[PDB]
């Protein structure tokens, strides 16, 4: 079973996905699961005070926050998105995020195929 479509995480093993990226201080980490044309699948954690700038991806991408608490920008409009709960930011249309706490994530990008 050499081919591995998942990566960067270990297989057959139960985990916590908020003890695979730690928060640091100061600092944004990130574990990427999926890099692919049509696919990107990441977890990432920020410190209070981080922010990924405003930009747009081809794909829909969906944020589920883990722990703490983000300020999700999509456009114009902002959402503060808790510990369990997820959006799904539209293809195309500028977004950015801000931890207004330390948070963690899991990010999945859904582009066009394939």
């Amino acid at each position: 079973n050499a081919m591995s479509y998942i990566n960067n995480i270990e297989h057959a093993k139960v985990l916590d996905l908020t003890q695979e990226v730690m928060i640091e201080q100061d600092q944004m980490l990130s574990r990427t699961l999926v890099q692919r044309q049509d696919l990107g699948i990441t977890v990432f954690s920020l410190d209070k005070g981080q922010e990924i700038g405003r930009h747009s991806s081809p794909g829909d991408a969906m944020v589920t926050i883990l722990s703490g608490l983000a300020e999700i920008t999509i456009d114009q409009e902002t959402y503060r998105v808790a510990e369990g709960q997820t959006i799904v930011m539209p293809a195309g249309i500028p977004h950015a995020l801000y931890a207004v706490e330390a948070f963690q994530m899991l990010l999945v990008v859904v582009k066009p195929e394939a």
